[PDB]
């Protein structure tokens, strides 16, 4: 039997899937700790891996490159979870090592790499308090370059007025991911300030785990894949829009749910946004 993870609903996913785009020909790199290529309920087009440790971006010793994966395209079958764009061209581009570490020269390589590749979709879940000026020009250089990036805000909650939310997700030029629960409360750990733009479900995510099995997890780091799989599905029913059209839709469409700060532009509804 196969789950719709309470997420995938709640973001307006299977709408489009009744409009028969599931996010065929998209081309989406995750890029993470890689992902395990042989789960039943993925199929990997490609990737590579810039960790010096780990040669094989299609083994995933952290779990969760495969899990963001599952909730971005997880395969629309008789088993496991679905992902939010079923179809989509999925890219392991392994730039975290099995402890979910990585340094921004590995991240960067990998970020050229989707450049050069011609990815539609980067999703970064991965975040730290600072960046570089060297990750910052790359990450502008896919944006400009016509790609989507979401990045996760990060799990640092709130500090009085400050902005906790982390790097890459402070760039402009990022789609910045905060994370709500079922009810469309913001969750307690979700990084908010100015630079947050938009929210998805990220409490108790179900999807794939390395080895053929499914679990689930906290964190804006399971927030951001609904906004990457979410673009690709509008990028399949719109082929023709750019990166621009498509983040602008999603901020402009999305479920008003409180102030700026904490919440962005709100809850991303994929129905609305391709409308
Ligand atoms: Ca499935
Ligand atoms: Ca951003």
């Amino acid at each position: 039997a196969q789950s719709v993870p309470y997420g995938i609903s709640q973001i307006k996913a299977p709408a489009l899937h009744s409009q028969g785009y599931t996010g065929s020909n998209v081309k989406v790199a995750v890029i993470d700790s890689g992902i395990d290529s042989s789960h039943p309920d993925l199929n990997v087009r490609g990737g590579a891996s810039f960790v010096p440790s780990e040669t094989n971006p299609y083994q995933d010793g952290s779990s969760h490159g495969t899990h963001v994966a599952g909730t971005i395209a997880a395969l629309n079958n008789s088993i496991g979870v679905l992902g939010v764009a079923p179809s989509a061209s999925l890219y392991a581009v392994k730039v975290l090592d099995s402890t979910g570490s990585g340094q921004y020269s590995w991240i960067i390589n990998g970020i050229e790499w989707a450049i050069s590749n011609n990815m539609d979709v980067i999703n970064m879940s991965l975040g730290g308090p600072t960046g570089s000026t060297a990750l910052k020009t790359v990450v502008d250089k896919a944006v400009s370059s016509g790609i989507v990036v979401a990045a996760a805000a990060g799990n640092e909650g709130s500090s009085g007025s400050t902005s906790t939310v982390g790097y890459p997700a402070k760039y402009p030029s990022t789609i910045a991911v905060g994370a709500v629960n079922s009810s469309n409360q913001r969750a307690s750990f979700s990084s908010v300030g100015s630079e947050l733009d938009v929210m998805a479900p990220g409490v108790s995510i179900q999807s794939t785990l390395p080895g053929g099995t499914y679990g689930a997890y906290n964190g804006t780091s399971m927030a951001t894949p609904h906004v990457a799989g979410a673009a690709a599905l509008i990028l399949s029913k719109h082929p023709t829009w750019t990166n621009a059209q498509v983040r602008d839709r999603l901020e402009s469409t999305a479920t008003y749910l409180g102030n700026s700060f904490y919440y962005g532009k709100g809850l991303i509804n994929v129905q609305a946004a391709a409308q």
